C-alpha cells in the first residue's frame, strides 16, 4: 500500500530541490561575470605596473567598483536564499517614516511601471509622517515585490493600469495595501502564491516578502477577483 | 500503512537537504570576506584619488589580487557543488604525463602530510612518462582528495604512517592505486563512502572524486580493513 500524502510530499519535495537547484546553477554562473571583469581590470594592471599613466585608473576604478557592486547583489540574493531556507533572516528596525519610504520606492519603481504604461500612485489616509519601528532596506524590499508584481501582472486590456500604495493606522498597527486592477488571482491559489517559486502561470518574490513581515510580527494576505485586480495587505505592528 | 522504503527516502532527502543547505550557507559567508577586502582596497582608493601616492597601489593591487583568487575558488567550489548536482560537470582531456601530475599533486600535499608525520611516497610499475588522454586540473583534484584522506585517516598507533600512489597499466588502461596503512573502512561502508556528505564516523570529496573518474570512462572502489588500511583504485581508459 502507501501513504499518499507522503509521497506527494516526496514528489513535491523533488520538484522544489530541482528548482532550488536551478537557483544556484544560476546564480553561480551570473556571479563570474563581475568576477572576471574585477580581477582582469587587475592581474593586468599590476603586471603593466612599469608602463602605466593614471588615467588608465579612474575610469577603471569605476569599473571594478560597478562590478563588485554588481557581485555584492548577487552575494546579497544568494544569502538571502540561503537565509530564507533556514528562516535565519533577520530585521534590524528603527523609527521610519513609512510615507518617504514608499515615495521612493514609487521613484524607484517608476521606470519599468511606465515602460508597460502603469500608472503608479501613493496615498496615505493618516497625515504624514507615518512613524513605525520597522527595517527601512528590508520593508523597501517588500514594497517594490509587490509594486513589481502590480506592474508585471497589469491587464492589458485595461486603459488606466495602476498600482496603488495606500497607507494607514488599523488595530493599534499599520496597515499597507498595494492595489493593481491587474489580472487577479484565483481562490486556490491566495494563500500558494506566497510559496518560494509558485507560480499561476535571482530574486526569491512573494516568499521572502512574506517572512519579512512575519518577521515584523505582521500578517500579509491577498484579496482578488480575476479579471479585476488585487489588493495585497500588510499589517504591521506600528509600536515598538 | 505505508511504503517503508519511500519513508526512509523522504527522511534520506530532508537530512540530505539539510546538509546542502548548511553547505551553501556556509560557502555564502565565506565569500563576504573576499569580495570585502576587495571594495574596501577600491572605494577607499577610488575617494581618496586627488591624494595618493602610488606606493598605496602594487602591495595593495597585490591584495585585490590573492583576495580575487580566494573569491575564485570559493565560487568554484560553489559551481563544482551545483554541476555535481546536476551531473553537469565536464572535463577537457589531453594528452598529459601521469607520472608528473603524480609527483606535482604529491609535492602539494608534502607540507600537510609532515604535519600529521605522514611519509607520501610515489612508485611506478611502468616506465615514465606515462601518458594518458585526461582532463589535468581534474584528476589532480581527483589524486589531492584521496592523498589528503590517505593523511586525514592515518592510524595514529602506526610508527611509519604513509600515503602512497602506485602508476600502473591494466585491461588497457592505467590503474592508479593511493595506498595507505591508515584506520581503513568496515565493510558497510565501502560503496556509501562516495555518497556526497558520508562519513563513517567547502570541498565535494570522495563524491566529485568517482564523478571526474567516471567522466573519463573509469572506474573507483575501495579495498580496505580496518585497522589495517585501504587502497583506493582508479581504472580509467589510457587511449583517446
Ligand atoms: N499583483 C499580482 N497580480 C496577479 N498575480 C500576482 C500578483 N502578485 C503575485 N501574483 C502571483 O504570484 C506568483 C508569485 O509571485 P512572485 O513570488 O513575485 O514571482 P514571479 O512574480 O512569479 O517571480 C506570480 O507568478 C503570480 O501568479
Ligand atoms: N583513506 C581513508 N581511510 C579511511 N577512511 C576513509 C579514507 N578515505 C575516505 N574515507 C571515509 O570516507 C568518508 C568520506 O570522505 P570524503 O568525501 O573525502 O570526506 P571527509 O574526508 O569526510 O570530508 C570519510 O569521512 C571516511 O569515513
Amino acid at each position: 500500500m502507501e501513504n499518499v500524502t507522503e509521497s506527494k510530499e516526496l514528489e513535491r519535495l523533488k520538484r522544489i530541490d530541482r528548482m532550488k537547484t536551478e537557483f544556484i546553477a544560476n546564480i553561480s554562473h551570473e556571479l563570474r561575470t563581475p568576477l572576471t571583469a574585477i580581477k582582469a581590470y587587475a592581474e593586468t594592471i599590476y603586471n603593466s605596473l612599469g608602463e602605466l599613466d593614471l588615467s588608465t585608473l579612474k575610469e577603471f576604478l569605476e569599473v571594478i567598483i560597478d562590478q563588485s557592486n554588481h557581485l555584492e547583489n548577487l552575494l546579497n540574493e544568494l544569502l538571502d536564499f540561503s537565509r530564507l531556507e533556514r528562516k535565519s533572516l533577520q530585521i534590524n528596525r528603527e523609527k521610519v517614516d513609512l510615507c518617504d519610504l514608499v515615495e521612493s520606492a514609487v521613484n524607484a519603481i517608476k521606470e519599468f511601471a511606465s515602460s508597460h504604461n502603469v500608472n503608479v500612485l501613493f496615498e496615505s489616509n493618516v497625515p504624514c509622517p507615518v512613524e513605525a519601528y520597522i527595517d527601512p532596506t528590508r520593508i523597501r524590499q517588500v514594497l517594490l515585490n509587490l509594486l513589481n508584481n502590480g506592474v508585471k501582472y497589469s491587464k492589458k486590456d485595461a486603459p488606466d493600469k495602476y498600482v496603488k500604495v495606500i497607507l494607514d493606522e488599523k488595530d493599534g498597527g499599520v496597515l499597507i495595501i498595494v492595489e493593481d486592477n491587474g489580472i487577479g488571482i484565483p481562490d486556490h491559489a491566495k494563500d500558494r502564491i506566497f510559496e518560494q517559486f509558485y507560480r499561476v502561470d535571482t530574486g526569491l518574490g512573494l516568499a521572502i516578502t512574506k517572512e519579512i513581515v512575519e518577521l515584523h510580527g505582521g500578517r500579509i494576505w491577498v484579496e482578488s477577483e480575476v479579471g479585476k485586480g488585487s489588493r495585497f495587505f500588510v499589517w504591521i505592528p506600528k509600536d515598538r
